[PDB]
């Protein structure tokens, strides 16, 4: 019955069990009936996860417990040159030890343990993707020979890591070779618990800490956190108090008592788990300000029946099975200001994982590049249990011109074939679109994968301007009387970006001609779809 | 023992089922090699990948005494689409040559 649970593991319990009864059966038991049987061990395992889940650590306690000498780290990209015939010589000094221990004390040696770490780095596979990294595929056939051939070494077990389980070489994985695989993701609630307990030991023991925090609150904040983040809150809060305290001393010369004291608060959590730390995996709240600049106002019925059919169909995607994926898009004329209506319905389901990708970041990149990009995203939320993806503007990823027409192949095969791949069992996600033509859209074919279209309208009636300018309040009660006057003939057909800019220039001169010069805008702008 | 090879095509209108009954008559047949070759694991490739891809899975069927092969959504492998129109010939060309090939003798 293992103890590690409070040393250095915390979170991680059964990923233990399960390996040792998947690999390490063998030596555990008697010497005596194993070497009767006549089997081997297993020669080396494999990992995959998440950017900072907690891998490394894995190795090291599996060494450790197997009474092995020290583990010769090593890096993936490190062992790569330019010179012909030079990673050769790196991938084989590995072994030397291994190899004169062997020859040496024959059968009777210990247990050297080599650890690799983004394997992927070396492989031809990566070669097939789009791009010219064949890496000499020679390479990884080195590596295959020292684990087998002509010359049998048994006092060896390789432990490999990796990001990208899809960029491995078959031929790595056949009986002989690693041969077990295992999946490290992200914590839950009691994983979140363990890791902060075990994070601040040191602090409870020397009182430094404050007795207002608790733990149970701040374990159930923190939604999505992962590893590393954890630590980070912990140093950020550290140096946050002591900056603080300091301050607050050299402001006011208090007494000793509080000065010796250096308790850490609770302020200084919230204020740095609120400021300082940016999941990647998580809700980005800053991004949504940079998207709806000015709210939102209800200037007519249209904007609560699309949220209500929004929040009708983040109901139906959360709670339902025979149905884990979901699409939506959205319609409307130039400047209806549909992304941040988008953007509003998003960030009101309140899921974990929340991602906008937009052409935004993405000016110069060849289609390659966004073709890479959107693969990566849509990869990042498949490990999550609910996600929220939204596509900023569709016709200008394409690349859309009326002349011609242009456009790029290789991204609308992409985004097609990827809006009808379900994610693994058990997982969730919800895709929103936006798009200013639907008309060139339906003749490309794509609107037969989309599952449900919402219509945004523009305004269309001389009151509700009026009630629009009312809410905005920029008009006196004479002016508005004027105005509605002046409108009554009901000719109105404008967007809402359109109506601020209008304003605003409106607004740019002596109070005198502001009326007359904003309702000889209006009307030059005299549309009649 | 004087047709080797042998061919079947279906088609049909959209979300009309088809790829499930096609696996269910390649799982019914109990032969002891089975393979699919779906578009949607090929995410972001170009045409020589797609063509390499191909021709090693036919390899790796070929070295069998029974053997059946599905391919999954025909017209979206090519990169077709109504405007233009548009495609990968050499997809097309590599596809037409494989679909008349024989196996080695006795297989
Ligand atoms: N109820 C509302 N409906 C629409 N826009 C609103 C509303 N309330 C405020 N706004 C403001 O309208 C603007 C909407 O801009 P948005 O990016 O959505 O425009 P758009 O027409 O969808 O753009 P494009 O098609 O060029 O991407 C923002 O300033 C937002 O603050
Ligand atoms: N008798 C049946 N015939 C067809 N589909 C059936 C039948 N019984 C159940 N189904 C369900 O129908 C769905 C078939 O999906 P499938 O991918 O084959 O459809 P499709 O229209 O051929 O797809 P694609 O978009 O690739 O053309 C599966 O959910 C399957 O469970
Ligand atoms: N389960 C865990 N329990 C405690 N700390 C963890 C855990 N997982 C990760 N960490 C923290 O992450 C750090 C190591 O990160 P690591 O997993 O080596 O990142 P990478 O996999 O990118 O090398 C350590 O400082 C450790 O405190």
């Amino acid at each position: 019955d293992w103890n590690f649970e409070k040393m250095g593991i915390g979170g991680l319990d059964k990923e233990f069990s399960d390996i040792f009864r998947r690999a390490f059966a063998s030596r555990v038991f008697p010497p005596e009936i194993v070497e009767q049987m006549g089997c081997k061990h297993v020669k080396g395992i494999l990992l995959y996860g998440p950017p900072g889940c907690g891998k490394t650590l894995l190795a090291r306690q599996i060494g450790k417990m197997l009474n092995a000498r020290e583990p010769k780290v090593v890096n993936g990209p490190e062992i790569l040159n330019k010179y012909v015939g030079e990673s050769e010589a790196n991938i084989r000094k590995l072994f030397a030890d291994a190899e004169e221990e062997q020859r040496r004390l024959g059968a009777n040696s210990g247990l050297h343990i080599i650890i690799f770490d983004e394997i992927d780095a070396i492989c031809k596979q990566r070669g097939s993707m789009a791009g010219s990294t064949g890496v000499h595929d020679t390479v990884v056939n080195q590596l295959l020979s020292k684990i087998d051939g002509v010359e049998q070494l048994n006092n060896i077990l390789v432990i490999g890591m990796t990001n990208r389980p899809d960029l491995i070489d078959e031929a790595l994985l056949r009986p002989g070779r690693l041969e077990v695989k295992m999946e490290i993701g992200l914590p839950d609630e009691k994983g979140r618990l363990q890791i902060l307990h075990i994070h601040t030991a040191r602090m409870r023991g020397h009182q430094l800490l404050s007795a207002d925090v608790d733990i149970k609150e701040l374990a159930v904040e923190t939604k999505n956190f992962s590893g590393a983040e954890l630590e980070g809150l912990v140093r950020a809060a550290q140096s946050t108090a002591m900056n603080r305290h300091i301050k607050a001393s050299t402001k006011v010369e208090v007494d000793m008592e509080k000065a010796e004291s250096l308790q850490v608060t609770r302020g200084d959590f919230l204020a740095s788990l609120e400021n300082d730390i940016k999941p990647a995996f998580g809700t980005n709240q800053e991004d949504y300000a940079s998207y709806i600049m000015n709210g939102i106002i209800k200037w007519g019925d249209p904007v609560t029946r699309v949220l209500d059919d929004g929040e009708l169909l983040v109901q139906q995607t959360k709670n339902s099975d025979r149905t884990p994926l979901v699409s939506v898009l959205l319609e409307g004329p130039p400047h209806s200001g549909k992304t941040a209506l988008a953007a509003k319905i998003a960030e009101e389901s309140n899921f974990p994982f929340i991602k906008i990708c937009s052409p935004d970041k993405m000016i110069g990149f060849s289609e390659t590049a966004k073709c890479q990009a959107m693969k990566k995203i849509f990869d990042d939320a498949y490990k999550s249990q609910l996600s929220c993806v939204v596509v900023d503007d569709i016709e200008r990823l394409l690349d859309y011109v009326p002349i011609g027409p242009r456009f790029s192949n290789l991204v609308l095969q992409a985004l097609l074939v990827l809006l009808k791949k379900a994610p693994p069992q058990g997982r969730k996600l919800l895709i929103i679109g936006t798009t200013s033509r639907k008309d060139v859209l339906q003749e490309m074919e794509m609107l037969n994968a989309f599952s449900t279209t919402i219509h945004v309208p523009n305004i269309a009636t001389g009151e509700q301007l009026l009630e629009a300018l009312e809410l905005l309040g920029n008009f006196k009660d004479k002016e508005r009387t004027t105005i509605a006057q002046q409108v009554k003939g009901k000719k109105v057909w404008i967007g809402i970006k359109k109506l601020l800019m209008l304003i605003e220039m409106s607004l740019q001169m002596d109070p005198e001609y502001r009326v007359r010069k904003f309702l000889a805008l209006l009307r030059e702008e005299g549309a009649s779809p």
